[PDB]
C-alpha cells in the first residue's frame, strides 16, 4: 500500500522517534513493505518513517534520479545507530521527498559505521562510505526531527532541480 | 508585458547589481511598468529587478495573500540604500515568488530608514517600520544575491505554505 509522503512543515517531521519494539512482527513487515512500495513509487533513494507520519526508528533504503551515484543494497533498519569512523566531511547534492522540486550541497561524513535490525531482528551492522553512508545520515536526520536545510553551507547551491547550474 | 520570474537556483540571482543610471527614461518607465505588471499577476507584494533576470538595483513593493498585513504604498526605488534607525530585530513570515510554496519565519530590523530615487528621478527617502521595512528589506536582499533562507534562524518554521502550522 503506498502511503502519503507528508511534505516539509509538517510538525510530525520534527519530532525525536521511539524505538521500534516489533522486530520480526507481521505489523512491522507490512509497514516495511509499504515503505519499500511508497519509495519506489516516488523514485527515492532512502525513506524515513516519519515521512509518511509514523513516529518510529525505521528507514528504508537502496537501489540499482541521483544518474551518477553506485549501488547501495536494499535495505531495511530500524532503531539506527552511527558513528563516524573519520572526520572527513565530503560536500554532495541531496533532495528529499518531503521537499519536492529542491536541492542543495550538503556535507557529510565520508565514512560510517551504522548499526540497528532487520525487520526480521537479526541485527545489521556495517561500514558505510560516500553516497551508501550519506543516504544513512540523512535518513537518520528524520529519526531525530531534522531536514538538511539546516546543514546548508552554501546558500548558493540551494535551489530548484530544473534550474540548478552550480557545479560540485 | 509580464516576464517571467526566473527561481531559486539561477545563477541570476546571486549576483551584485549595478546601479541604474537611467533615471526618467522611457527605456526604465517601461521596466518598472513590466515589474508591478509582473508582481501584479504572481500577487507579489514586493519584487526586484533580478527576479526577472534584470541586473539593475531597482525594485517594486506595495499594495492594499499576506491577509494580516497593514497597506504599504505602491513603490518604485531606484540604488536602495538601508539603514536600520534601531537594532532592534522582529521575527515574521516572508515568501518569495522566485521559492514558490514555501515559508519560513526570518528576523529583519523593525525600523529602518531607506532612500533612492523615483523612476523619474525624484529622491525618495523614508522611515518605515514592521511590515513595510521586512518588504523593502527582503528585496534589498536581491540586489545583493541573497534569498531568506540563508536568513533562517529556526528550521522549524520553514515548510510548505499548506503544511505549515508553526504558531508565531
Ligand atoms: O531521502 C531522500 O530523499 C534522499 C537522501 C538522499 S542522499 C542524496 C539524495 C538523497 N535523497
Ligand atoms: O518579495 C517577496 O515575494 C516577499 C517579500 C516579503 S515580506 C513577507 C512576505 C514577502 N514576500
Ligand atoms: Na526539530
Ligand atoms: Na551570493
Amino acid at each position: 500500500m503506498i502511503r502519503d509522503i507528508i511534505r516539509m512543515g509538517d510538525k510530525r517531521l520534527l519530532r525525536v522517534a521511539p524505538q521500534v519494539t516489533n522486530l520480526g512482527s507481521a505489523e512491522l513487515h507490512a509497514l516495511v513493505s509499504d515503505m519499500f512500495e511508497t519509495m519506489g513509487a516516488a523514485h527515492g533513494v532512502g525513506l524515513a518513517a516519519p515521512q509518511i507520519a509514523v513516529d518510529l526508528q525505521l528507514m528504508v533504503f537502496g537501489f540499482e534520479r541521483y544518474p551518477e551515484a553506485p549501488a547501495v543494497p536494499l535495505t531495511a533498519l530500524a532503531n539506527a545507530q552511527i558513528e563516524p569512523l573519520s572526520d572527513e566531511m565530503e560536500n554532495g547534492w541531496e533532495g528529499c521527498l518531503s521537499i519536492p522540486g529542491l536541492r542543495a550541497v550538503i556535507p557529510r561524513y565520508r565514512y560510517i559505521r551504522y548499526r540497528g535490525f532487520a525487520p526480521d531482528g537479526s541485527p545489521i551492522e556495517r561500514e558505510a562510505e560516500g553516497f551508501h553512508a550519506r543516504v544513512v545520515q540523512h535518513e537518520y536526520d528524520h529519526l531525530v526531527g531534522r531536514l538538511y536545510p539546516s546543514r546548508i553551507e552554501n546558500f548558493d547551491t540551494f535551489g530548484f532541480d530544473d534550474v540548478l547550474s552550480y557545479d560540485l
